[PDB]
Order: C-alpha cells, then structure tokens, then sequence
C-alpha cells in the first residue's frame, strides 16, 4: 500500500507516526513545500522571548530521523495537484523547477492555514510582518534588538496576537495592540478574567486600542503611521496576527470546500473523493459541547485528527470522539486555560447558559502562599450538565481544566463535579478544591 502524507507539521507527522505503528509495511511518502520538517509554530513565544536561543531546535521531527525509519521525506516539494480518480498526484520539485505524477492507494493532506492579511493601503511598505513559520520566526528575532524600533503594532488580540504583544513588551518596546473585538482574548475567556489581563497588560505598557478598524498604513517606504477610523498610531514595526485563511484555493474543483474554503471532512476524517482523508487547521472538526462541527485551529486537534484518518484508512470502522476546544497560556504573570464554551462561544452557536464565577485564595488561610484563583463553571440550565470552564491564577493550577474537559465529554452534572473525589493536601490546595467550589456554588443557586 502506498500512502503519501501531505505537510510534515502537527497532522500531517502524527499520520506518519499512526502508519509506522499500524501499516509498518506500507510504502510512505511525506511532502513538504517548505525547507524546514516539522518546525514548532507554538515555540516561537519562547524563542523570541529568548528562553530558547537556537530557531533551529524548535521542532519535533527532522527528515533524517524519519528516513531511518523507512519513510520517504520530500522537502522543498509542493503538491500542486489532485487528480482523485485516478489517483494521482503532481509534485513540483522547488530548486530543480522538475514536475512528475506520483500515484498513491491513499492520499491524507494536512494543507493548513495561511496568516491572513488587511489588503487596505499601504499593505506593504516594509516592516509588515506575519507570524507563522520559521523565517517569520527569524525576522521578528531580529525586530526585538533592533534600536530603530520603538513603537510596534499588532492587529490582533487573539492568542497569537497577545503572544507577539507580551514578547515586544518584554523586549522593552511601547506596544499598542489594536481590533475591532470589545476585549483581548474574548474568543477564550470572557469579560472578568479579560479585565483583570488588560490591568495586567497595560502595567508592561501595552496599551489595547479595542473597536477600532484598521484603514490604511502610511509611511515612505517603510510603515509609520497605522491609522484607524478613530485614531492613528505610530509604528516601527507591525504584527498583523488578525487570523488565518485554510491554504485550500488550489483544491477548488478537486475537493468539496465549505463557503469558507474550509475541506468538507466526515467523522471519519474522508473527503468528497475516496481515499483522500484531509486533517488539521484547514477542517472542521467534532465539538462536544454543543454537538456541531466547528473549526479549531489547535495542534492537538490536528494530531489526533491525523492519527484518526490513519485509523479509517481501509474502512470507515473509529469516528471521531470530539473535543473540547482546551487552551492554556500564560500572559505575564497569569496563568490561564479554559474549554468548552463561554460567552463568545455560546453566542456564536445561540446557545443558552448558566455560569458561577469563584474568586478566591487556593490555599487555606494559616497558609503564607495562598494566592488568588478565578474559576468560572458554566453549564445546562436545563440538565446542569457542564458546558466549559475557564480558569485563571498567579499560580499553575492549569492542569485542572483536564478534568473539565473530560467532565464535558462525558456529560457530567453540576452535582456530579460538587462531590468528585479530589485529594486533599494544605499545602496542594483546601478541603473543597476549586472545583469543588464552583459546582457548590451552582448546586447553591439551583435549589
Ligand atoms: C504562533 C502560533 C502559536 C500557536 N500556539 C499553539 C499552541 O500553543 N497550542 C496549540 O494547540 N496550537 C497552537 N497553534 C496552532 C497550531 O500550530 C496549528 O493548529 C497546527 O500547526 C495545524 O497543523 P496543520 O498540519 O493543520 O497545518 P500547518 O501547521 O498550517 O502546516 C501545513 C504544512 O503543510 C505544508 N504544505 C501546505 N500545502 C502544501 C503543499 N501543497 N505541498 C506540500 N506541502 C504543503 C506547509 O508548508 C506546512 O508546513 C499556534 C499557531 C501559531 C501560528
């Protein structure tokens, strides 16, 4: 059997990892466009923050490795095109200019996604930069010691865009970051945490200009000025992190594509053509909170989605489980995670709720470092069964949205969550840990 496996980042590799263990005889092709196998996107914060100093060891995999282990790695090689009848594919080689057709039994593409860009005046002057990749990477590095940049900009207040924010700032440059969206980070917290991170925020000063729409840059050669409809910002340096496109234009014709240019997947990872399974940031993906299809643009989906695809290969016999939609940062001080649905998420998917929100110190009181927690519940107002959690601290308590995220899947209750077996330990955390706590507290305002 001979499967090809496009895109060496997070679902494309784990299709390659699920074929050694389930199909060591196959016959395994791995295609990369790019220079670089499996850089890690997700390490650029610490490298740029300069707690990793070589670009060059933030991956996970090299061809080297891969080639030991019997696969074909082809990098610097584009698939240009599918024919899916027969089976096909066309490959360019990109530094001898050479095309050729491969054939394959089974073809699993993991194209992902593109930044997206304003194409608005001024587009690009020089020093309008993206944040994806390994030569982005590179270039943002050098921005940080730059003397000539002392005010940056990033359009952006979403995860990528706060990261590139706290890494500026550390650097000791003014940032302002700019959107149209009321809050920073409202796609993964809502409103009482937000509150508390923009303080935060604005103490390293990053000032957030929020509900501002970008018009134009302006500068002579290289940009100066960003101005938006209500104001204009001076900038050195700009981040454009407002969000990705799925890199699926050259599938039009060939594949099913949503409106949105996202690939048509079932729950087995298939598209519109037989044996061509399609994984990662360009799919939709199972959300078991609200029981719908939703894309989330998250390494972890697209690992399991490519083991999944791996699973399917001969018959349609493992769908998938679902996710959570889980994510974890730190933003200076504050440690964060949350899962399932909050405020923007629910209303996105009309979606009715009920939540408590805890603020309180962790530890016991004798004890000196208690520190304070936010944890918000929120669930079915009419099962109480829980619909996602967020949770915040100076402290690492992160690890606790694991249990709500299992706590979703498997439909457990506000009352299930108030009596759950958590350990007891003064110096781990009281008697009734935080998620004890909440759930009491909804147990409490549903008597
Ligand atoms: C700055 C940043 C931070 C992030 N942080 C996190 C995080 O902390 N945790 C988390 O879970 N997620 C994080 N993500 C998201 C995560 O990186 C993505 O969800 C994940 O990389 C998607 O994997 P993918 O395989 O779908 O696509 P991509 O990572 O987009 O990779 C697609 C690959 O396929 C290649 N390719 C495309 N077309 C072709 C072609 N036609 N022929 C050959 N090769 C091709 C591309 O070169 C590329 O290497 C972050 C993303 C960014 C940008």
């Amino acid at each position: 059997m001979k499967v090809i496996v496009l895109g060496s980042s997070h679902g494309g590799y784990e299709a390659v990892e699920e074929l050694l263990n389930l199909h060591p005889d196959a016959e395994i092709q791995w295609y990369e466009k790019g220079d670089f196998i499996s850089f890690l996107c997700c390490g650029m914060q610490l490298y740029l923050e300069g707690k990793v100093k070589d670009v060059n060891s933030v991956r996970y995999m090299t061809g080297e490795k891969m080639e030991s282990r019997g696969v074909n790695v082809f990098s610097n090689t584009e698939i240009t095109a599918i024919q899916p009848k027969e089976h096909q594919v066309t490959v360019k080689d990109l530094v001898s200019g050479e095309e050729r057709v491969e054939n394959y039994d089974k073809l699993i593409i993991s194209p992902g996604a593109v930044p997206f860009e304003l194409d608005i005046p001024g587009k690009d002057l020089d020093n309008i930069y993206l944040m994806r990749g390994r030569q982005w990477a590179i270039k943002l590095k050098q921005k940080t010691v730059d003397p000539e940049v002392n005010n940056v900009v990033v359009i952006g207040s979403g995860y990528i865009g706060i990261e590139a924010a706290e890494a500026f700032a550390k650097a000791g440059k003014k940032v302002t970051v700019i959107d149209i969206l009321d809050r920073p980070l409202g796609v993964y917290l809502d409103k009482e945490f937000t509150d508390v991170l923009t303080e935060e925020m604005e103490a390293n000063n990053i000032t957030i200009a929020t509900g501002e729409t970008v018009e134009r840059y302006e500068g002579d050669g290289r940009v100066q000025k960003v101005v938006t409809d209500k104001n204009a910002y001076d900038a050195d340096l700009v981040v454009v992190a407002v969000g990705v496109r799925p890199n699926t234009a050259w599938l039009k014709g060939t594949l099913e594509l949503h409106p949105n240019g996202l690939i048509k997947t079932d729950e087995y990872m298939r598209t519109s053509e037989p044996d061509v399974f399609a994984v990662g940031d360009a799919t939709l993906i199972k959300y078991n909170p609200a029981d719908t299809e939703v894309n989330i643009a998250l390494a972890t989906n697209a690992r399991k989605q490519g083991r999944f695809a791996v699973k399917n290969l001969e018959e349609p016999v493992k769908p998938f489980p679902g996710v959570q939609g889980s994510s974890g940062l730190a933003v200076f001080d504050y440690k964060f995670a949350s899962t399932g649905i909050n405020e923007v998420m629910a209303q996105k998917l009309g979606k009715e709720t009920k939540a408590v929100t805890v603020v309180e110190d962790y530890l016991m009181d004798f004890n000196p470092d208690k520190q304070k927690a936010w944890f918000k519940l929120v669930y079915d107002p009419e099962t109480t069964q829980i619909l996602g959690a967020q949770l915040m601290s100076k402290a690492d308590l992160t690890a606790n949205i694991n249990a709500i995220s299992l706590a979703i899947q498997a439909k457990m209750t506000i009352e299930d969550l108030a009596y759950a077996d958590f350990f007891f330990q003064p110096a781990f955390d009281k008697p009734w840990n935080i998620i004890n706590t909440a759930a009491l507290e909804a147990v409490k305002q549903e008597r």
